[PDB]
């Protein structure tokens, strides 16, 4: 029944997991001190790094949960769990990120060519890694069973980084995604010929970050605390973990494959 269901998702989960460890080792092998140049690569760097640890948080907490969490395999697991769920937040600040680039790199083409600091991406990936540490120091520091517990600090830890999340990175990734559709379509379709890969692409962006990252966040901060009955609360999880993998092991080939002008 639901413990066949949760194992293959498991099993699929790894899958994914390992191949976005190999697709993002690769990705930051091919993106060392050289193809910086770019605006757009700094961001899929710190994206593909922040993913490689992201997978390997699950890897690690997949691993680690099979075995009983007896006295030792607890206190790491549950540290592993914080890293992966710190990675996968500033996976989709970094996507927001991404986004926001795009849209204003064709809202604002002067601007982003001759008076966008050339390290702007550096402080804000760095204020980004920096809030989301903060946010998830927070986060251990009020939910955790070993560092310091709590049932009201934990649920309002919780809601407040669901309302951060989605009523700014949902909001702010899926205006600019749409600004940058539309500006596309309604300045250069007529004109030039149709940008089809522009279109398929965006598109292709927006629907896997709806429809495969937030599932783990809606769970993780929402249906979490919401009562819900048992053996089908597993089922949300395994399903949002598999999502958020699959999106996170995707994200190089949507995002460097498509953009890889200079490797070409
Ligand atoms: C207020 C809480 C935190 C909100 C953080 C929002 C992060 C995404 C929006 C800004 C990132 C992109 C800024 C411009 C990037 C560029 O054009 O190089
Ligand atoms: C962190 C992101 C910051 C983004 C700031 C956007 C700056 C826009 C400046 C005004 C537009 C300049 C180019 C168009 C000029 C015009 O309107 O005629
Ligand atoms: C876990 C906390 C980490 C805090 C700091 C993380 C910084 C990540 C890397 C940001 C800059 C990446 C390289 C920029 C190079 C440049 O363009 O000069
Ligand atoms: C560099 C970014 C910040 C990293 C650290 C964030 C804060 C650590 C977690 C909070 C610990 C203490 C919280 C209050 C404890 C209490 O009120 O009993």
């Amino acid at each position: 029944t639901v413990h066949t269901a949760y194992l293959v998702l498991s099993s699929l989960a790894m899958f994914t997991c390992l191949c976005g460890m190999a697709g993002n080792s690769m990705v930051i092998w091919l993106l060392g001190f050289r193809m910086h140049r770019n605006p757009f690569c700094i961001y899929i760097l710190n994206l593909a790094a922040a993913d490689l640890l992201f997978l390997f948080s699950m890897a690690s907490t997949l691993s680690l949960e099979t075995q009983p969490l007896v006295n030792t395999t607890d206190k790491v697991h549950e540290l592993m769990k914080r890293l992966m769920y710190f990675a996968y937040t500033v996976g989709l600040s970094l996507l927001t990120a991404i986004s926001t680039q795009r849209c204003l790199s064709v809202l604002f083409p002067i601007w982003f060519k001759c008076h966008r600091p050339r390290h702007l991406s550096a402080w804000v990936c760095g204020l980004l890694w920096t809030l989301c540490l903060l946010m998830n120091g927070l986060t251990s520091s009020f939910c955790s069973k070993f560092l310091k517990f709590n049932e009201d600090r934990c649920f309002r830890v919780d809601m407040v980084q669901a309302a951060l999340i989605m009523g700014v990175l949902t909001p702010v990734m899926t205006l600019s995604s749409l600004t940058l559709f539309v500006w596309v379509r309604r300045s250069s379709q007529q004109w030039r010929r149709q940008p089809t890969r522009l279109f398929v692409v965006v598109l292709a962006s927006v629907l896997v970050f709806l429809i495969c990252s937030l599932p783990l966040s809606i769970y993780w901060f929402v249906l979490y605390w919401l009562s819900l009955p048992p053996e089908m609360q597993v089922l949300c999880f395994s399903l949002s973990r598999l999502s958020s993998s699959v999106s996170s092991s995707a994200n190089p080939v949507i995002y460097f494959l498509v953009g890889s002008r200079r490797s070409h």
